[PDB]
């Protein structure tokens, strides 16, 4: 299978890259009145060791810059620059329109360098807790970047690691507030069960061993307890693994480090 | 002066969170039916020291979920959460609906520690380079997150550090490709001169020393040297100051670690 | 709990409201100008037997329209016209200028009539699938009108009945393509486990008995027949209920009778 | 001429589809992971008895979809799957990547069954009025489905019906509410001929005999009686036809059923 | 009546107000947040002899600005600055954050020059035509400004001309190209008349008087020359008037020369 | 260089063609349905002298509307269709289906009519104010037409003036109120450039002569006297050129005559 078909083959994603695109030129490109439309090759290199990440984004970026690429890694493949003489390998040629090209590079690396960190954290956080003999999952959250859900999730996938809910319409997440707002664990089950029907799951945050039986009897499908049914730690911390079939981590995605990519023309 | 005032009092950004919104709630908000609307209290804590940024973003969210906020301290200023007992600190008191104020929860979160992560890790550096007696400036880049490049310039500002140019449309920037492709710097200084006017700067990256009295010559008004007219060096690396004008980094604001924050109902 | 709450204090679904007033006027109001402004009082009015429904999303319209409404009912609440002199109910009071109210008119009248038609055809499947003593769930589908799924999902809802999965982003569903197309039922449900992670449920469409026990081997949380683990049937069709989890129809949202309603100034 | 020409080759209504497979999407199409993007083969089949509408909306569907398909039958052509062996027709070939094809799927299928069943009801009810020896026309209303107006009222015109007025700028309507608000018939009609000017006609509704001499008088188009100049008849009911020139009913477009189609891949 | 009763109270038009502020500012208002947010008075000033016009237009970009004003003559109202010992006179009143009567100020007033410009140039020529004794009206085309047809074709009202038809979608109109691409007028007309139907209006372009009389048979309602049934002349040109019913003029609207308004803050 | 070559590949200014073709046809092109779809010939023409501007504006309404186009002219170019014995030049050879060029050619036309009126009146301006000796610059205002700012904005470049600063985000522009705002004019600029930085000019609109010393002396890049460091004259009049660097009048975009523009189908 390939991950870039989680994408649509269109829809707001493709839209997304637009506005980007948009966010950089206001008004005028006078940059790329002064190069020109000249057809030029360049190569896009990768400077920093890590997991290739975004592909499909940064494709449709040089897609609607009119441009030609060839990718020479397939998406989440581990690229280790240092291995090298020069520092860099080149994941991608390009060519098109000298102007076309400069207006992609900076929204295309910037695509690049973030979903690459976030598939790079997330993969080192997984083969780390794989390597303990852990057999469980380790997940994202919803502490993701305003308006780069969609592609900070799929970077979670790529890396290797479970997204967790989406949003707050994907699998119902009930706490202390929900709880008691309905009188019992049953009864805030019960309501948010009443309306997410049986299509999707229901989890509810336990601190106590008598708030979670109820819970897996009011219908439950998973059971946090936050520092048929599936258990679920919310901490992450690290070095604590022990059977709990979900471990969740905002670390895997948010102020994550970047992988620098870079492009440069040729001639 | 306030730097929330740099936000016209409607436009574009309102229309963002609005869209951050959105991206939460696809179909329908389960958690919130549970809870209902009964109004409730609750406190915005900071959980690590660092500068407060993101306050009008954020504020936007609460005032579209309908909910009343009080901000506890001015936006730039430096919390210390660890000179607590507890750990944290109570930046803000809201009161609404449970449902709103559980809403506008994570997205409000999601924003207020990414931004004065960017101010802090901004504040940091400049406070830094300021330290060892420079007085030129510290700027960031261009390698923004796609679509929040609103919010992560104004945290650049609040962190006390260059918005350097905003975007393709601001200052001009030419480079090799530029200079070549109309034959000379001052080919390409004039062209770019022919089109952006007197109203914008034009900023030449110079490797030679003949590469950049020509600029001069031609009237750049920004120099670069990548590694009446200022002089920009574009690498950044620490601890290296001279007498340069302009030192630019994507450190202050790209692969950044975030302040966290958090929320929590009182009862 | 209210069902209204499931809608977002704001998001789509409140521009959703606009761009149905902008279908009804895309240049001039010319009735309206000819009405005027002067402050008017009507009534909303059932003329036919069936549940109430859509009341936040006509509410939204008279917001929008800038009108003072007071509804006389629940919504979801039964109504029978046909128990009168009249033949029909007023379920609202309506306060504000003459032009607003007739711009609002037609629009938040589309809204109940269809909204209400759904929950009517939903509850009454339901209802009468309740009294055969039937205790599993009557779900709907996807086969929605396309722009207003959030509404009819919605509208299901009140009526009684499940909404079954939103959308393709939801709760995974599995069928004969996805099957070979993977090679087994067990390679589909695990290539599908490997993107949706824990979060979602998948559901596999089963014709076979061996087609059935290795889905549910492979960790299938969903199996239908069409025509721990929840078993489904794809038909409808009436008068066949056994012990199936879920019984699923687009009669309860698709190709519906509306209910009609009314709108009409006072003096 | 064909029909599909009234549809602007582009305009709002191209995005309307976008946004109808976004409805679909919200963030990841895990079933096209599942399947991938062999190319396939599949038919469109038409299982009820009715007018085939839609065909460009579909179309568009299958284009932003990146599909080739080919229709066996003309838009407006009546359709007889019971002359069938099977019990279905198929109605176009479609090829295209897998994934592609199931994505397209619903949103399109949702199209056609509700164009059609509106083109449909609405041959049904011309047909029928034309069997009497009535030469007039029998039209729509404005009661259509928020954010599907255009869609509805085309199928209204493929289906042989004239649409009526499209929206609320169209053709002036003015009833009791707009003429003693004015203080006259003549007031009314002469206030809504001052902003409307020539170019669009004006409908009273008249209750009295006086009260549509006078309209006729001040330069009305059309008068009403709801229950040089034309007659139009509001209230359809069945079984009455006179000399009126207009009967209009939303009974060609509103509650009704809708013809059942669906999509099936080879192999 | 009044005016601006013809939009409607909400609608795309109050969008675009808010894309013409965004228009204006793409990033961060720079003066704004040197300027700060004390309450400051200013009167908006009409330098020009003409016709007021766009008063609601501005109202509302003054009302996104959350600004309080007071408008001191009606939308309409013939102005005469030259009259005066200053030059100008104070046609409004405003009060709010400094910041916020700066940002309105630009767009405001790039509103009223406009509108008045179109409205003043509206009313001189049907002034001029009904000085000689001319009955007909003077109407208006669909040569306006791409974006801001709504806006000008409002200003040709208020100027007390015909606006003609708004659009394409409008009244239909016929030509050369349409007559020969059916065969005759006679096929044309049908045609047109065939999707239109009864509610709209058909104007047929006519050279020859046999090129007249097939197409008032064929049931067209206005027949154009070109240089029951009504007659327009389209050309304009000056100084002419007969018996047409209708004489087109781009003049009125396109190519208009503005009246300048300005502003200014008191203290 | 290539004027067309500032906007680019992709971006907003594409929508805003899109947008500008809904705004012609919101239900149904009824023209185009009796035109049908065969392939047709057309020349468009300019019917008065002046030059030719706003073409890759044009260029993209046919692409949308996807016809084949072959320009004659380049733009800028000065057309003269007064040397001719017809009285016109065909500037361009259009080809494709009959119904998409005639709904391409108001939208089209009205482009070329407005872009070319901006750039004739602006060339005309400033070929004027050179043939006196004059070596500055002439430059336009924000006093641009609420939505099209982009489109004149060019127009003001191929006419060859100065564009002067795009928007409020642009170059800083300090008046009266911004000085006393802060204090003094030396206060008002260094808030304005504490928040704008190096990359951004700031103008002084100064009446004194210790009014613009002080400017100078805070760092200020442009001064304006109303009626290293740059000097402007805000006013125009004509007929006054003395040594001043700029010279700014909205007459080169304002209240603007327009260019006659034509299309018509050969056979």
């Amino acid at each position: 299978p390939v991950y870039e078909h989680l994408l649509p083959v269109n829809g707001a994603w493709r839209q997304d890259v637009t506005n980007w695109l948009s966010e950089d030129v206001p008004s005028f490109d006078f940059g790329g009145y002064v190069v020109g439309s000249d057809l030029k090759e360049a190569n896009l290199y990768c400077k920093q060791d890590g997991m290739l990440c975004g592909v499909p984004f940064a494709q449709e970026v040089f897609n609607q810059c009119e441009l030609q690429v060839e990718w020479l890694f397939k998406e989440g493949s581990f690229l280790e620059p240092s291995k090298n003489d020069s520092g860099k390998i080149v994941v991608a040629k390009i060519t098109g329109p000298a102007k076309n090209i400069l207006l992609a590079e900076r929204t295309a690396l910037n695509i690049l360098s973030r979903s690459s960190g976030i598939a790079t954290a997330s993969h080192k956080i997984i083969s780390l807790a794989r390597s303990t003999g852990y057999k469980g999952t380790i997940a994202g959250t919803r502490k993701t970047t305003p308006g780069l859900r969609r592609l900070e999730k799929y970077s979670m996938l790529v890396g290797g690691c479970d997204t967790h809910r989406y949003d707050l319409s994907s699998m119902v997440m009930l706490k202390d507030n929900h709880i008691w707002a309905t009188g019992s664990i049953t009864n805030a089950v019960k309501n948010a069960r009443a309306v997410c029907g049986f299509a999707v799951k229901i989890e509810v945050e336990c601190l106590s061993e008598d708030e979670a039986t109820e819970a897996i009897e009011a219908g439950a499908d998973v059971i946090m307890l936050d520092n048929h049914f599936l258990l679920e730690c919310s901490g992450g911390l690290n070095l604590l693994c022990d059977d709990i079939d979900i471990y969740s981590t905002s670390s895997i995605h948010q102020g994550t480090p970047v992988i620098d990519f870079s492009l440069k023309l040729a001639h």
